[PDB]
């Protein structure tokens, strides 16, 4: 299964990509990491509960595309994720058009899969309102 | 070994945030996502919508006054490599229960993890105060 989202939003890509790109700025909207604008880089996003995810970065296309592996290593299957998330801007007249595809989920992971859907949309509104 | 202890005084009888402590809907609405059961031994997980998922155990259990579990997550990097226990201790007050949580198991190799509980317990609790006042009379 994919989760897909998508929001207009009312800046500039290079604006966006650095919200998207940048360890400080990642963590206002998401949550710490140790993220870096490089294939091939190998880093980890973490809650301060001690929950983290294991990620590697695909490719990177400034101010067009990002995208990265977002996994989970655990003994059960429901909760061993392997998915690949990636950002795609597309500039417009008022700002940027951004589209975010995670790609990887399996029947038994309802949780992980439905968790995506319902905050994506929260990450999304962070997102924004540091833009904004 | 390090260990992180919060404290907070809630205005609510020791019942209600028993309640709260060990009921899985409750516990979801402060915490998050959880099959937890006030049985020794039992195992469970506590997940989040993102993907994050801890491995859990219940240890100890006295109505209305301690609650024990294991807050583990088995990493190869031993910087999340999590090994701990989580402990409440709840105290009836005159105006409401005072509540301890005391976390230990963390490593001196693992910074990061201690400093995020020391602030993240304080999250949880404000939200666990907000859903005991939204939730009374």
């Amino acid at each position: 299964r994919t989760v897909v989202v998508e929001r207009q939003i009312s800046h500039p890509p290079e604006k966006l990509w650095r919200a998207l790109t940048q360890p400080h700025l990642i963590e206002e909207w998401l949550m710490k990491n140790d993220f870096k604008p490089a294939v091939g880089h190998r880093f980890n996003i973490s809650a301060d509960w001690g929950g983290v995810l294991d990620c590697e970065v695909l490719a990177v296309e400034p101010n067009k595309t990002l995208s990265y592996t977002w996994n989970l290593a655990h003994q059960d299957p429901a909760f061993d994720l392997r998915s690949v998330v990636t950002f795609t801007l597309t500039p417009t007249p008022t700002g940027t058009h951004l589209r975010m595809e995670q790609s990887g989920f399996r029947p038994d992971q309802r949780r992980a899969y439905g968790g995506a859907k319902m905050g994506w949309p929260q990450f999304f509104e962070k997102l924004e309102q540091l833009l904004d």
